[PDB]
């Protein structure tokens, strides 16, 4: 099924070499999105793990679709694996909230696009990501910081190209068929001097991304080089299995919406001790009780933590303040 | 010729009436650009001067394109005729320099580009613009600032619709297609908060331009009122004559042979009327004697600026360029 696409979309699989690999140089186990093989595929991690072996930093970088609710379970993801990455690795985050993307693509009015992106990035900071090394952007303030290394994307990519991937068509407005480049920057440490000053040049970037958008994503990774900038390396998520649960329910619909394979997925992606998934694999409602049991936690924990967050936070992690490599 | 375009484009005439008024508005009479009718016809110039004489401010928006080169005489008109307005007026200047769309349109480098427009704001600085009411712009370091603004225009523009006016090829650019939006945005008061307060609501806008490019241009200013903005007015300007060009870093030598091998270019630059007057006529004047009186205001017009550009200093354009709070923003 995933052999397959890793096959042709061209990519690499994450052997247990490699994950022996991250062991030796974190000094711990892998988080067990690795050692379940969630995240299960990769571009040139080895090469991001050469560079960081030699004492030279690298970067995160996820983005988050503003909306008009609160994240599903299975946006978490990315999130829980780039806080780990973070946490061990000990290197800075990018988050991307592309508020521009959602004013292109639905027709709302931008100010209730900047209000609902406030409250998504709230929720983002309530995961208790550090504030020391994370970066919450929104397109709308920080484009112009970045427009250089965006217009060296657009300039090198074609109309008909992004028609390509994807799909504009001419009644499409100009805004859609701009924002590719937009989404790309991030990728090229370039996009931010704040962080990495342009006398030490280039930084490598990680993303991780469910396998899905690579496609997408061919396009501006092999642009690097024209620009002299660094092909970015990425690691492969599976497909988190659907039924939806939101951060913000209570235990009561938490508990109602879970009441059968799909069930022991949740439990792969959310419950932490190994031991008590193996136990488990091996009545369908006993299961039920355990899932609902640390989804509830998290949930509650997320709730708990969000109600804290406050407008200087928001400002905070959204400030361009001097962060990693700027230290001199 | 000017009439026949007037009437399809659809416009308006600059008649005696709007003469006269520009007159008693400002107390003294009209620039010869309108007393000579090369700028002659116009949008929502009375809506304009019906703001400004209600107390409400307004502001001038041209543009510049980034040349490796110096401005030919030719490019002075809009410059010549804003600095008047502004003077006049007392309204603040915006000026554009597209420096990302030499970018996107040539395959230039990004740092020739840059250093290209920095001269080019040199050559603007040195045509004695007030900086207290005047503000150039870099896109790339600007946009962002803007960006909002932009945004709110590149939604409200179809890729067909921008392949309709520019004509742009599915191989062009992605630069190229997006770029329109970001010419249109300072049409509209929104994109500089710095000089006008988003407390105070929507400013008129005045875009001097040669009749040519009214074309493109229907289409940032049908749009205005679906963004709760002030379709911005117009003046139009006749086209300028070449030579079958003339720099303003030419040496006198240049100018004389240049020109040698005319009573229009007399008709954009040679200041007192009843000159041209007698010119324009006195089988009396040989074809040489008048290339003499050209040369003449020409070689001043240059002459004085190159010597104001020595003067301008690399703090000059900082300042020109910042930031600064302009205008209304006097609270």
């Amino acid at each position: 099924n995933y052999d397959k696409l890793i096959k042709d979309f061209g990519s690499h699989a994450i052997d247990e070499a490699l994950l022996e690999r991250i062991e030796r140089v974190l000094g711990k186990k892998p988080h067990h999105f690795l050692r379940r093989g969630i995240f299960f595929s990769h571009r040139d991690l080895n090469l991001l793990l050469d560079v960081y072996e030699s004492g030279q930093p690298f970067y995160l970088y996820t983005g988050r679709g503003p909306s008009s609710e609160s994240m599903h379970m299975g946006h978490l993801i990315p999130f829980m694996f780039t806080k780990w990455l973070q946490d061990s690795f000990r290197v800075p985050l990018v988050i991307q909230m592309t508020d521009d993307e959602k004013f292109y693509f639905r027709n709302i009015p931008m100010e209730q696009v900047e209000a609902m992106t406030t409250e998504n990035i709230k929720d983002i900071i309530a995961m208790g990501f550090d504030p020391e090394l994370t970066f919450i952007f929104r397109d709308f303030d920080y484009m112009g910081c970045m427009y250089r290394t965006v217009a060296k994307i657009e300039r090198a990519f074609t109309a008909s190209q992004v028609r390509g991937c994807f799909g504009f068509a001419m009644e499409d407005n100009c805004g859609r068929w701009m924002f590719p480049a937009i989404q790309a920057a991030p990728s090229f440490s370039a996009a931010f001097p704040h962080i990495f000053p342009p006398s030490m040049g280039n930084v490598f970037c990680l993303i991780p991304q469910a396998i899905d958008q690579d496609p997408y994503f061919r396009l501006t990774r092999d642009i690097a080089p024209r620009l002299g900038y660094l092909k970015p390396a990425v690691i492969h998520s599976k497909f988190f299995p659907g039924l939806a649960v939101l951060l913000t329910d209570t235990e009561k619909m938490v508990k109602d919406k879970i009441n059968v394979d799909v069930p022991i997925q949740w439990l792969s992606f959310f419950l932490e001790d190994d031991e008590e998934l193996a136990r488990v694999k091996k009545m369908t409602g006993e299961v039920k009780k355990l899932l609902i049991n640390t989804i509830t936690a998290i949930t509650k924990t997320h709730q708990e933590k969000r109600k804290l967050v406050t407008d200087e936070d928001v400002q905070l992690f959204t400030s361009t303040r001097i962060m990693g490599p700027a230290k001199k």
